[PDB]
DNA sequence: GAGTCCACCGGTGGACTC
DNA sequence: GAGTCCACCGGTGGACTC
């Protein structure tokens, strides 16, 4: 559970444990002795909890403490079963906390989209826990989908076939000239729900926890939307970074720039909204860094920021509020 | 020395040792038990050797093993003195290996520049170790300076003030609108030697090794050029990354684009040449990532980053730089 | 199981500032 | 001395394939 439980832990089958012992089962060019089983940790810690949609005590606690809870639980489990032999490299804890921050933050946003969507389809505004009611007039045409994008994704794949075609009658050209304009991915995208799915019920149901089945539902959702989104309909991109360092700032800034070149410059979409979320900005450098203007826009000839904001969520509840308020204002631009 | 030596290690003052024991003097908020004294390690391992300008055995040795030699010698010293107690985090070894990769390679380029400058001022071509003589016709106007840039630098501060004013007026315009266009830095910049300096012999002397003083001469040279470089005289920028991950590619790419926007768009420079050097590409993702066209170029076409280079040996890094000079300096009139 | 890729970030040694 | 900032990268869990 969210709060460690010796009983729930011993109730686990060996392959559901948060710490997997692989001493007598190594791995080429790795010295790992104990693996932190990310997906099991999530299931144990947030199996019945989605922060911001849970108890008062969890919805309002330091979001840093929430995100750090899975590792804390797993290290306790590791200590109990293995006492003195237990050992994991800080680089293991680093990788795992990053993924937890992204997966948990994306879950919060999934549930927001679901409450938002049911409102849009005339079902009223849920009230546990209680959040102020959006004042935008309901419309099925103003539903959205929250898409936690996978490793190796190319966001251009979300786009409707005619838009992807435009992008290629551009890059094929460059590439034949020994250049190119590759695209990777933000961590997450929020898109307007395609007309064809606007009466589909799955886009309105909140999840109760990050159980393995719900992990999959969430992590696989982008597949449903591939090839279906108009250029103007990518409404928000988010990059998560649990903590910042000065060198780790530029992938989001570079990708934001390429997205704006392609979407606004070549596809006539309005300003692309892209933001970065962190729990430890470790100073002020980052805030200034992210004030930079979009390059393509600049060099061509209104200019705006590449990155709209660096946001430091203090509690899961604030993350949810920020997203509800963003929707309440952004979707006004959708006819409905 | 480059090859570990029990005796040289024995003769080291406590403050010169490559492993500093700090179990009795903890850094606040840190668990560190032993520090890797990175400057000490460079003086121990490379105190009399600059790879590519030393023995043929070192020059033609795999560059990964040369770059890894310092940390290896330190771990040996650590084990000898503290046995089973010696413990450092991989993140420490990572930090120091990154800095050593960067420091040694720019030292190699520093000696290349020296040899190049000697030839440009009519002193002929040094021959040990052997390297092909450039075919470019010598001129004192074609000398260059090699600038290992410091942490927290802003490359804009290399430019003559008239040029700094154009940029600062531009970005002051932007800040008024709540925008910006900050500039950080590449690890290294090679620049045409300013006229005032074209007869100062310090730019033609090869260092024998990375002793502390030579470390400081090289790490401090950028200060001599601040405020003196014309926009078109920044000849090559280089970013060093010992290994690569798909996430750690974008700072050089981003900074290159900004350099081009500013130097080419705003200041009328020729193509800005910016390249990345690594010992471990880990696949072909990075080579494709770096074929990306300059965004400013499009907004108007050449790449942002000219090449991703994987030096196999120090000698090869030297050869490539000489060849670069032979071509790039044709744009400077003799 | 093994091989290969992808993208996560935290612990660092030294420079600067009082 | 002691406090802050900078920019270094290697060890990871899981996706995909057989
Ligand atoms: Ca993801
Ligand atoms: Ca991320
Ligand atoms: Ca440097
Ligand atoms: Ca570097």
């Amino acid at each position: 559970p969210f709060t460690y439980s010796i009983e729930a832990t011993r109730n686990l089958a060996t392959t559901e444990r948060c710490i997997q012992d692989i001493r007598n089962a190594p791995v080429r060019n790795r010295s790992t002795q104990f693996q932190l089983a990310q997906q099991n940790m999530l299931a144990y810690t947030f199996g019945e909890v989605i922060p911001g949609f849970a108890s008062a005590g969890i919805n309002g606690m330091d979001y840093r403490d929430v995100i750090g809870r899975p590792v804390e639980n797993a290290v306790t489990e590791g200590t109990h079963f293995f006492r003195d032999d237990f050992r994991v490299d800080s680089n293991a804890k680093a990788k795992v906390a990053g993924d937890i921050f992204e997966i948990v933050s994306s879950a919060v946003m999934w549930n927001c989209a679901a409450r938002w969507n049911s409102l849009m389809v005339g079902e009223g505004w849920r009230s546990q826990p209680r959040y102020s009611r959006p004042t935008l007039s309901p419309s099925p045409r103003r539903q959205v989908a929250v898409l936690n994008l996978p490793r190796s994704f190319d966001w251009v794949s979300l786009l409707v076939p005619e838009s992807q075609e435009v992008i290629e009658e551009f890059r094929a050209g460059l590439r034949k000239d020994g250049l190119g304009l590759p695209t990777s991915t933000p961590d997450l995208a929020v898109v307007v729900l395609p007309e064809e799915f606007q009466n589909d019920e799955m886009w309105r149901e909140e999840i109760a926890g990050l159980t393995r089945p719900n992990q999959i539902l969430l992590s696989g959702a982008y597949q449903r939307l591939q090839g279906r989104v108009q250029p103007g309909e990518i409404s928000l991109a988010v990059a998560f970074k649990r903590s910042l360092r000065s060198d780790r700032l530029y992938q989001p800034l570079y990708e934001a720039n390429v997205m704006q070149l392609l979407l606004e410059g070549k596809l006539g979409a309005p300003k692309v909204e892209f933001e970065v979320h962190t729990l430890a900005p470790e100073g002020t450098n980052a805030f200034v860094t992210y004030e930079a203007a979009s390059l393509y826009g600049l060099a061509e000839g209104a200019v705006h920021r590449a990155i709209r904001e660096l946001y430091v969520p203090p509690t899961a509840a604030d993350l949810a509020r920020r997203f509800f308020a963003f929707l309440n204002e952004r979707m006004e631009l959708v006819n409905g």
